[PDB]
């Protein structure tokens, strides 16, 4: 699993909204490593790389 | 709860060892905010502030 460290409000680039301490599962990156495609109990989308942690 | 983002090997200052993705409970800080006094399934001690996350 992965957990959210900060809140992210979805803007453009079909992003996803995420709240702190949230459980998400990472499916892959974007190349330069700046965005992750994730799934939560709410859906699937791009979230910033430094907002989540591979720990947990 | 709190979760560990990186591994910390206990040195001096009666620190505690912690592994990534670990669950710990914070009891208080040290003042300048650089160290946290925590408890895990292994014990209790000082760990660096930026090594853990209040999320989870």
């Amino acid at each position: 699993l992965f957990v959210a460290l900060y809140d992210f409000v979805a803007s453009g680039d079909n992003t996803l909204s995420i709240t702190k301490g949230e459980k998400l599962r990472v499916l892959g990156y974007n190349h330069n490593g700046e965005w992750c495609e994730a799934q939560t109990k709410n859906g699937q989308g791009w979230v910033p790389s430094n907002y989540i942690t591979p720990v947990n």
